[PDB]
């Protein structure tokens, strides 16, 4: 259930995600294509679905890519903005989810986009504690695909 | 080209969408769906395209046509946000064009929006100056399709 997995968004998980947020939601042209790639490099399996991308080895100089990585940073913006409410998150989280099931993306899939936040959080001096924090934010993606 | 259109909103032009962005931006779900709801008033025809959201005449209710509303003014956010530098508004311009040209919408119907874009930054008092800059942004996406 939507509804049961944005119940496991306490405060202390929305404020690391607010926090954690500020810093990587910066930089979305930079972020966001270091998330795409890292998630090619790590799950090659999942470069067939980005057809229409074109050469994703490419990086920042593919364009499709990098309008891609912007688009997707601010889809995160989204959610981040609607942590206040609940019915407004699971709303926008539904809007996307429609985006993916239209691509054959199962949940399962879709949960391979945990390992590259994990690294790029990393990369700024934010571990586990908040790799887990938006975690619990991606699964309420998954339990609407 | 796209790149031309882009290239050609001048400081002024930015300052003004800028501006205004700044307060009809700010309530995003209330300015969104009334966004929507306008078209649907003044432009009946268009309301075949949008069945995937269900009975849009629920407004604010309707869970499905709020997350379009909420999420198409992050897609205004995006072009906002990437005004200082074209080669990044060019390329998530070009990537919604793509969301639109799939749906079959031309740029001359692109420009329907143009009307309810005025009607709601009348609402808060921008008048036609700031309408017209607005419709040279919408110009930019018309480039496109
Ligand atoms: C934090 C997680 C993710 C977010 C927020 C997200 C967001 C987005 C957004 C906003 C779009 C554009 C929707 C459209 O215009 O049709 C998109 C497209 C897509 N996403 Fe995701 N996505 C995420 C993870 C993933 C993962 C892990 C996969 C694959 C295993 C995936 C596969 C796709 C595909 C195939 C497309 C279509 C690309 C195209 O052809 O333009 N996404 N995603
Ligand atoms: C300021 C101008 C506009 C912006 C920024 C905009 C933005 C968006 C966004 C972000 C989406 C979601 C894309 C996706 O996930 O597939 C969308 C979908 C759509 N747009 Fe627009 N749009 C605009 C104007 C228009 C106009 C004027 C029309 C029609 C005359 C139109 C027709 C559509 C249709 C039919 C969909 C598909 C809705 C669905 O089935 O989910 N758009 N638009």
């Amino acid at each position: 259930s939507v509804y049961d997995a944005a119940a496991q968004l306490t405060a202390d998980v929305k404020k690391d995600l607010r926090d954690s947020w500020k810093v990587i939601g910066s930089d979305k042209k930079g972020n966001g294509v270091a998330m795409m790639t890292t998630l090619f490099a790590d799950n090659q399996e999942t470069i067939g679905y980005f057809k229409r991308l074109g050469d994703v080895s490419q990086g920042m100089a593919n364009d499709k890519l990098r309008g891609h990585s912007i688009t997707l940073m601010y889809a995160l913006q989204n959610f981040i903005d609607q942590l206040d409410n609940p019915d407004d998150l699971v709303c926008v989280v539904e809007k996307f989810a429609v985006n993916h099931i239209t691509r054959k993306i199962s949940a399962a899939e879709f949960g391979k986009i945990n390992g590259p936040i994990k690294k790029v959080l990393a990369s700024k001096n934010f571990g586990d504690k908040y790799a887990n924090a938006w975690a619990k934010l991606v699964a309420v993606v998954q339990a609407a695909l």
